[PDB]
C-alpha cells in the first residue's frame, strides 16, 4: 500500500505522499504492477492530467518515516476534480481529513475494499505543523518572517525558530478562515472564525473583474491602486485622526468610494483586484489581532493556500500585524503553509 | 443664534436643530427675519432641496434644554452636498464634529463671522447617546432589543431599560465601523474598529448589482437568496462541522460559491445584495462578539445609518449575537441611532 494523506477541502485536495527510496531488491520483486505504476506516475510527472500540480520546490528529501526512508510529496488539485480522481482509483488504507473526507465518504467507498479514516481536520493541521517544524525543510527553517516589515528597502524574509512553539495562534486561511490556540501538542482549541477568506477574494475578484484564476487575481491586484476604491481616514477626516492614532492612509471604508457612481466608472479592474486582496488580508489580520489578544499569545502563524505565491498579502498581513498592535504581535509563516492537514492525516497511519 | 449640532461623516450630515416652543411677544418682534425664516423652512418643510431629509418620526417634543423648551428635530443630506448646505448659509455658533468638522473646516469659516467648534466624533456620540437615553423617546424607551431573536414567530421588538447603562459596548456602523467601550460617562475608550462597514455594503452593492441608493440596495436584498453565492459548512462537510459545533448552516467562506463560473453566470442582482448584506452584518457582529468578550462587556449597542430603515441586519445582528455567544451577549439598538454624534455636539454649545 502506498503512504498517503489527503485534505479534501472545500477548494483544493491536498495529498502527502511518501516515496519510499530504500526499496531491496526482494521488495522490487515483490511490488504488484500498479504499485510500481502509480509510484512511477507520481514520480515523472510534475502536472497530473490538466489540473493536478506536484510541488516539487516543497519536497522533503530522505526523510525517515514509519521506520523507512524516502521522499515526502506535496500534490494538489481542485476539489471539483475530486471525481476523476476517484474513477482513476477505480481502474490501500487511506487517512483523510478535511469537510470532503466526509461529504465524499460514500464515493471513496466504491473503490472496492478500500478502507477510510476519517481525522479530524484541525487535529491533522495542528500535527503536520509540529511534524513538519520538527523534521526541518531540508535543514532550513520551515517557518519564517518578515524582517522590518514596516519599511520596504529592509523588508526582507528571515528564518524563525519554533523548538518550543506554545502557545500558538494558528490562522488558516482557506476558503474561510479557522483561527486556532495551540497551548501544548495535546492541547489546541478552535477560538472562533471568519466567512472573509480565500474563496471571498477570489469569489468577488471574478465577480468584479471578470479573472479566471487564483493567480490571474493576484497579477490583477499587483497592478492595482486599491485607495481608488477604498475610502481611506484621510478622505473624511482630511488627514489623521489624531485623538484615535487613525493615520490618514488607514483604510476608513473598504470600497467605501465606490458609493459614488463616477468613481465606479472610473476604477479599474486591476483596482479593484488590489481593493479586494487589501480588504479580505486586513479583516484577517485585524480578527487574529484580537484573537491573539483574547488568548494571551503573541506568536500568529498564518497557514492555508490563500498565501501560496501571494507576497503582497504576506507583506500586508506583517505589516498590519506589526503596525496595529504597536509591535506585541509577529506574523509567521510557514514553507509547507497548505499542506499540514494532509501530512498529519498520513501521520494517523500507524493507528490502522 | 439657532441651537445646531453638526456630524459631518464620511457620508451623511447630520443634523439636530432645537426649535424653540416658548417665544414670548417680546422676543417674537424681536427676532430678525433670517432667523424666522430660517425656523419657518425648517419646521414646514420635511424635505430640503433635492437631497435632505427631516425625521419627523424621531421629533422630540416639548424638550427642556439650557433653561428652555422647545422640539428636537433631525435632519440628514448627504456629505456631498455640503457646498449647497454651506453656499444657502452665506446667502451663529456651530458645534461641528465628524471627519468633516476638520475636513471643511475652511469652508465652513467663508460664512462670515461665524465661529466654528471642533468636537471630537466619540465624545459627541456618547454624550448624545446617554443624554437620548435620559430624557426618552417622548416617555417612551430609546432603546430596544428584540425577544427571542432565534424564533421568528416569537421574535418581536422590546423596551430595553438603559438606566444604569455601564458598561457599554458601543457598535457605531458608519461608511466603515468604530468599536467603543464604555465604562462610565466620563470613561470610554475606542477599542478598534473595522473597514466593513455601511460604505462597503453599499459600494460592492453598487458594483454587483447597479443599485443606486441604499435603499434600493435593501430592497433587492430583501428579494435575494445570500446562499447563492455563499459556501456554506454544508457545502464543504455535507452537514454540520460537529466536533467545533459548525451548524451546516453557518457561511465557511462569504461570495466562495462565486469562485465557479456557472455559478457567476446564475447568481441575481437581488441575491447578490443579500450577500453582500449578509457579510457585512455578519462580519460587524462577529467583532462585536469578540471585543466584548475581551472587554469582558455583556451589553453591545448598535448604532450608526448602516441599520437605518434595515430591519434585516438588526434581526440577523439580534440573531447571530446571541447565537454565535450562546446567549451570553445581547444586541442592543437605539431609535435615535445615527444621530448621537449631532446631539452630542448640539450639547457642547454652552461651553462655547
Ligand atoms: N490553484 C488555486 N485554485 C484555487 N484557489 C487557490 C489556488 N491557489 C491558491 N488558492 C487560494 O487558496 C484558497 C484555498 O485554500 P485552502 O487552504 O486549500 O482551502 P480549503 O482547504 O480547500 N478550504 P476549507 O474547507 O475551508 O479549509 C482559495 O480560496 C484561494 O484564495
Ligand atoms: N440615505 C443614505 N445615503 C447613504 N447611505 C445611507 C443612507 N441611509 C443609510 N445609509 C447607510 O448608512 C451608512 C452611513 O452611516 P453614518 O452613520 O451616517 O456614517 P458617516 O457618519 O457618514 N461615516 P463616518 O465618517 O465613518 O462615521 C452608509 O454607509 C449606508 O450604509
Ligand atoms: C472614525 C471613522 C472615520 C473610522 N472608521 C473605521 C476605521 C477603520 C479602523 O478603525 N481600523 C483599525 C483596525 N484596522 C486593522 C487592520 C489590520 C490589522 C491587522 N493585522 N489590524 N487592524 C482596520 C482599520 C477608521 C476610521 F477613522
Ligand atoms: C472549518 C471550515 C470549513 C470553516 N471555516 C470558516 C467558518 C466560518 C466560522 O467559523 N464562523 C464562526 C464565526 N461566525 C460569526 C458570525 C456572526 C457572529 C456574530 N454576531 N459571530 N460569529 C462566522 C462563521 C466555518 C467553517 F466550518
Ligand atoms: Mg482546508
Ligand atoms: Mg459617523
Amino acid at each position: 500500500s502506498p503512504w498517503f494523506g489527503m485534505d479534501i477541502g472545500g477548494t483544493l485536495v491536498k495529498l502527502s505522499y511518501f516515496e519510499p527510496i530504500d526499496i531491496t531488491a526482494e521488495e522490487e520483486q515483490e511490488e504488484v504492477e500498479s504499485l510500481k505504476s502509480i509510484r512511477k506516475y507520481l514520480t515523472s510527472n510534475v502536472a497530473y492530467g490538466s489540473t493536478g500540480i506536484r510541488d516539487v520546490h516543497l519536497e522533503l528529501k530522505d526523510l525517515t518515516l514509519f521506520g523507512r526512508r524516502g521522499n515526502l510529496h506535496f500534490i494538489r488539485f481542485p476539489t471539483q476534480d475530486l471525481p476523476t480522481f476517484i474513477q482513476m482509483g477505480r481502474d490501500t488504507v487511506l487517512c483523510a481529513t478535511g469537510g470532503g473526507a466526509y461529504k465524499f465518504e460514500k464515493d471513496f467507498r466504491t473503490i472496492g475494499n478500500l478502507h477510510l479514516h476519517k481525522l479530524d481536520e484541525l487535529d491533522c493541521l495542528v500535527k503536520g505543523l509540529l511534524y513538519i517544524d520538527s523534521v526541518s525543510f531540508n535543514g532550513q527553517a520551515e517557518c519564517y518572517y518578515f524582517a522590518n516589515a514596516s519599511e520596504p528597502e529592509r523588508c526582507q524574509k528571515m528564518p524563525f525558530n519554533l523548538d518550543d512553539p506554545y502557545p500558538l495562534l494558528v490562522v488558516n486561511i482557506g476558503s474561510g478562515v479557522s483561527i486556532l490556540a495551540v497551548h501544548s501538542k495535546d492541547n489546541y482549541k478552535r477560538v472562533t472564525g471568519t466567512s472573509l477568506g480565500g474563496g471571498t477574494f477570489l469569489g468577488l475578484c471574478s465577480l468584479l473583474t471578470g479573472c479566471e484564476s487564483f493567480e490571474e487575481a493576484l497579477e490583477m491586484a499587483s497592478k492595482g491602486d486599491s485607495t481608488q476604491a477604498d475610502k481611506l481616514v484621510r478622505d473624511i477626516y482630511g488627514g489623521d485622526y489624531e485623538r484615535f492614532g487613525l493615520p490618514g492612509w488607514a483604510v476608513a471604508s473598504s470600497f467605501g468610494n465606490m458609493i459614488y457612481k463616477e468613481k465606479r466608472e472610473s476604477v479599474s479592474k486591476e483596482d479593484l483586484a488590489r481593493a479586494t486582496l487589501v480588504t479580505i488580508t486586513n479583516n484577517i489580520g485585524s480578527v487574529a489581532r484580537m484573537c491573539a489578544v483574547n488568548e494571551k499569545i503573541n506568536r500568529v502563524v498564518f497557514v492555508g493556500n490563500f498565501l501560496r505565491v501571494n507576497t503582497l498579502s504576506m507583506k500586508l498581513l506583517a505589516y498590519a500585524l506589526d503596525y496595529w498592535s504597536k509591535g506585541q504581535l509577529k506574523a509567521l509563516f510557514l514553507e509547507h503553509e497548505g499542506y499540514f492537514g494532509a501530512v498529519g492525516a498520513l501521520l494517523g497511519l500507524p493507528n490502522f
